[PDB]
């Protein structure tokens, strides 16, 4: 029997606890994987000092954690085998394929993160606000009073996660970049870093933030917070909320210890699904909410009939570029140089303090250095220059998201024979209109590997805005990239798998009225009719946005946990 | 000041702090990696649910911990960029390529893991021993006594790895392999599972071994060992041991705190180097043995002259087959079956006890239930059935290991077309000659990303026979292979880049004499001259071996911890 | 480039690679349906699919 | 040096070429369709057999090439299909077409 249990140890969950344990509450939390950080626990795994000298080895990382939802039966002909070779004579279900899943009607890139720390372990930390147009309501008729819930809950949401939009203000790189968009867009658009939940430690070091910058993760009491009480239980699969007769209140957390093989039931006062936009709706399908199996308007649903439905998915657009000779000269405009490299004579100067100079006398004492100190190095930009980390944000007449970055999650073999100085990714987020027809749900018969039901999407971009957009949304990253510099042959521009983006919303729905919205969850988070439910993250989040989620989903949590403070009493400790 | 410093904290380092631990000493060890398991220091990171339930997955763990040693220049030819791109004119150096790397000289394949555990942490756990013909010798002019030495040694180095010949023993596809490679070379050669440092949990779960299980690695004194001292100092750099002038003792090691940034130095009276058979080298030929720079015999090195030369590395032969239709067959050979899958007078059953049957009773259940559970599915063979874990040990007539099994370490995209159960692989590694010309060496002017000597190969598989049998080698890996099936398409018969195998050896070889046998260590490990220095690792065998070397070089370690344990007094407590 | 530019295959199956990353403004069929000259009598498993 | 070992496949009824009564050709011909497997048996061994002694006898005179690993080719690639309207000497005793004249 605990106060709280929390399902899930990802950024969401972690929010959930730093606020309640923090508010004296005695609090479980369960995740179905295990610790994978080091000592602090829900880290982020890029804070290596290895890591972070090899950064293009990070990918294997985010590869090797991201296991696919639903992946189809494949029918690829394999004709070369040797005639002794056993073959089946049908495109049979095998390697754990979905034969519930159209192949055309998949997020086939969408993918799940079993581990403490959730996704929050390999994410790349950008966490903008979303704007009005793509925001959820939280007050009604009446804006201004919206926008300063909203100020107040991502204001504390951005002292949790640590972000900030000054930690690569030294890069020359970053600063190449945005300075050209900002010149070539003058006044039409405005740039800024991205902001990212990071703090610089050195020139060279960046502590990514995670779960872990949330909550920490250790068990409570401890001599640092000896009046708290905390314990995280990983390798516990939870597969059930048990509803009583009225469909008032949760009785029970089913649970499988993984490494015991043992079932159990916890009692908690207030449960908490906090499992991943995915995880969150095959636990609650699992516990008798929505229906399963393969949808059937003649069955409807006696619970949350919009649970599974009006998911969204983002379309991704992505390429790299090639800087441009234009702009690498422009690195070097404040220089004179005298003589040819490697030779005695050779001298790079600069004149600190003329403002016939372009740029600051930092900027120049690096490249002058560099350009002294490497003289068979034929750039400018020295060699430890952090990445370029460029956004406009999303608006009206340029409804996406942007990224102008260098991201550790590539999608194809990383090139060499390109100065990485040079490169710049581009990746450009669309907004996805809700609509009922796009669902995820969950088979009546097939199994995923816990022995859960089988997830299963039925998903199209829809017609209308949200597809000519996405269009836009293309040609306006050829058109703005092409400032920068060319494209990078094999990262030319293109779409990205449906779901490969990872920012599924719309799963468990947030609203004010369940059946006039079309919803799951009220705003403070609660299962409608459910006085001791509630659910966290993305999959709350009920619009077509376009920028990164995490943190309008953290937001929310906070409210949600507003609510709980003031409605359920800790036990005495 | 400590008793004992151990560099490295990989299995052969955690030997040694095993073995001095609990006799004792004061010891500390360093890494320059970080802490990257899970709360089991150094344990495998494949011990977990999500990979054992995902073991194709698992490559991506391999792959983002192998930083490859030397990389040269790189002159690709890329002239699809856009006219604006800027480009150099040259091939210059760049993205960490080593300028002094001869691309036809190389071992490209080899690659380090910095992270506390070391290679272990991702490793495959195969732990044959060595035969005479691969051994170092330990007693000379007495075979009798020398594989009494060894019998003795080996035996507890399998003790520490926990290595087993029975894991795979209820595996269905594991004895369909093993027992058709038996009966076809009958008698000719011998088949047996892969000695393996495991211990199996349950049908689907295997605890593999690592550093974690020879040594915990938790600092002391603690609750369970209140007598003992140890401390584990991760992402600390080790750069150099410091000579006394007479050559006869070091006297401190110099480090490099990678987060404070802070350089010191640290006094023990036993120094010990298990840094890897790469790093270990750099370490000496940092601190003044071997010789720095391009290998000048006009200038020959004042100690250790046959440092970083006479280095193997073994030839890797590799494919996958796809289960012959015969085997296939035989698997549900006792089975009667009646009626046709998915009616209902389906039945398959089998007279338990029949001796006409080829099967035990265990087997026969596994594939009857199987058949009648899943009717749509061709295959008699269960699931959840572990992986083959074959080998025919090195032997005169074919003088190479063999490994016929799944590894978690696949080379190509994983092709998804044909059904798991279906594929075998097979990996033939050959011994190689060691030959004075082959040598590792390290730059005086260009540095890796720890500032220090760039390492750089200078290796050819020798002529002779190293090459001829490597080719041998990879015909009898075409005619094994064809017993169990035809080869599977994108997995044909193919020599692996040369170091990918990691099993080098020989940079700072164990002899008796140092100039008579060309070494660096004699058979304590104690570098000669030098009174408290030893070297530990893969580098320190001599021979021409085909097995997989890590037990051999632990069970040298365990040799080398009596000598110490002999001649140095532990501080008092 | 002779060789290939003269033979012309003799049965090729009706082709079902998925192909999701079009933009969602370009037409698709929901279906993998005859197309490209395909055979749709040829079971792809027992065909000669080098014949031309 | 290229290598390519031919094996033999051994006449079974049920290998066909067949011809659709209602899909055509480019030239508005009944389509040619296949239901072909190499037949189980010797066929199937040898073939297995041919493979391995293409990668025993390859080796007496080199190692293999990068990209040019030892592979079965797509069915029917070789281009020396047979049989489709075979010979003997009698009709129904030797299941054929024609005669040693090639007479129908
Ligand atoms: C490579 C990558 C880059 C990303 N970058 C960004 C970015 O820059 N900005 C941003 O906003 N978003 C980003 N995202 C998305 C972001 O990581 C997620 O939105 C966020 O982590 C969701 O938090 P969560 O706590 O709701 O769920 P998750 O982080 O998914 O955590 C859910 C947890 O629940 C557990 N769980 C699941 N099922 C069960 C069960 N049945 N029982 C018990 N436990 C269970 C899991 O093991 C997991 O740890 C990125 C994601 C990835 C992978
Ligand atoms: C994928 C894979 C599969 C393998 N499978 C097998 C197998 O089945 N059987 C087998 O016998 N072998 C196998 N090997 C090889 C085996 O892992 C190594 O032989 C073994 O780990 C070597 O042990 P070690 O302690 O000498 O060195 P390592 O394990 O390399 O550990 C060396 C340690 O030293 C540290 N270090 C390096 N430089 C410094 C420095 N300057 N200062 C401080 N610390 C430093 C590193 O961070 C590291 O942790 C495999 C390796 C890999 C990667
Ligand atoms: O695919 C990588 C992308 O993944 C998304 O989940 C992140 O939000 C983006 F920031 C990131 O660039
Ligand atoms: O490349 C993988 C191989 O790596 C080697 O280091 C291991 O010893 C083998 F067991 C393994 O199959
Ligand atoms: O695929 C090419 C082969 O084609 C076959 O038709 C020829 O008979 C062979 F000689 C030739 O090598």
């Amino acid at each position: 029997k605990y106060d709280v249990v929390i399902v899930g140890s990802g950024p969401i969950g972690c929010t959930y606890a730093r606020e309640l344990v923090g508010a004296g509450y005695k609090v479980a939390m369960f995740d179905i994987g295990e610790i994978d950080s080091g000592l602090k626990i829900g880290a982020h795994k890029k804070n290596t000092v290895e890591y972070q000298k090899n950064i293009d080895k990070f990918v294997n990382v985010i590869q090797g954690q991201l296991m696919s939802v639903s992946v189809p039966v494949n029918t690829l002909v394999v004709d070369t085998l040797s005639p002794t070779s056993w073959q089946a004579s049908t495109f049979f279900v095998r390697n754990g394929s979905n034969p519930e899943q159209d192949p055309l009607r998949n997020l086939s890139g969408q993918a799940v993160t079993r581990v403490v720390g959730g996704m929050s372990t390999a994410w790349t930390c950008a966490t903008p606000r979303f704007d009005r147009e793509q925001r959820p309501l939280l007050v009604k008729d009446d804006a201004d009073a919206d926008d300063a819930e909203w100020d107040r809950l991502y204001t504390k949401a951005e002292s949790y996660f640590q972000t900030g939009t000054d930690q690569f203000k030294e890069s020359i790189r970053h600063n190449l970049v945005l300075n050209k968009l900002t010149e070539e867009y003058k006044g039409q658009r405005d740039f800024q870093q991205i902001p990212l939940a990071a703090t610089r430690r050195s020139p060279t070091f960046v502590e990514w933030s995670s779960a872990n910058t949330v909550f920490d993760l250790q068990n409570r009491p401890n001599t640092d917070a000896p009046e708290e009480r905390f314990n995280l239980f990983p390798a516990v699969a939870c597969e059930r909320v048990v509803r009583n007769a009225l469909n008032s209140e949760i009785e029970s957390l089913h649970i499988h210890d993984l490494i015991s093989g043992d079932r159990f039931e916890i009692k908690a006062d207030v449960y908490v699904l906090t499992a991943g936009a995915v995880h969150n709706t095959q636990l609650l399908v699992n516990s008798g909410f929505g229906q399963l199996g393969r949808p059937n308007p003649a069955n409807p649903p006696e619970l949350l009939p919009s649970l599974g439905s009006y998911i969204t998915e983002q379309s991704l657009v992505f390429c790299q570029t090639v800087m441009s000779t234009e702009l690498i000269d422009s690195v070097k405009s404040d220089m004179t140089i005298r003589g040819t490299p490697g030779e005695l004579t050779y001298s790079v100067t600069y004149t600190p303090g003329a403002s016939t100079n372009k740029h600051p006398d930092w900027w120049n004492e690096k490249v002058k250095n560099h350009m002294m100190q490497h003289q068979e190095d034929p750039l400018p930009i020295p060699f430890e220059d952090p990445e370029p980390q460029v956004t406009t944000l999303f608006q009206p007449s340029h409804p996406w998201h942007t990224q102008i970055h260098r991201d550790a999650f590539s999608y194809g073999a990383v090139q060499q024979s390109i100065d990485s100085r040079l490169i710049v990714d581009w990746r450009f987020f669309g907004r996805t209109e809700p609509k009922e027809e796009n669902k995820l749900w969950f088979s009546d018969k097939i199994t995923d590997a816990y022995n859960m039901p089988q997830p299963t999407f039925d998903f199209r971009f829809p017609a209308g805005r949200t597809s000519k957009e996405a269009e836009d949304m293309m040609t306006d990253m050829c058109v703005m990239s092409a400032k920068i510099g060319g494209f990078l042959p094999g990262s030319l521009p293109q779409f990205m798998e449906p779901g490969l983006v990872l920012h599924l919303g719309g799963t468990h729905r947030m609203g004010f009225d369940e059946k006039e919205d079309n919803c799951c969850v009220n705003t403070d988070s609660r299962v409608f009719g459910f006085k001791n439910l509630f659910l966290g993250g993305c999959g709350n989040i009920p619009t077509a946005y376009g920028a990164n989620p995490t943190l309008t989903a953290m937001s929310l949590a906070i409210k949600s946990c507003e609510y709980i403070k003031q409605n359920f009493t800790p036990s005495p400790f």
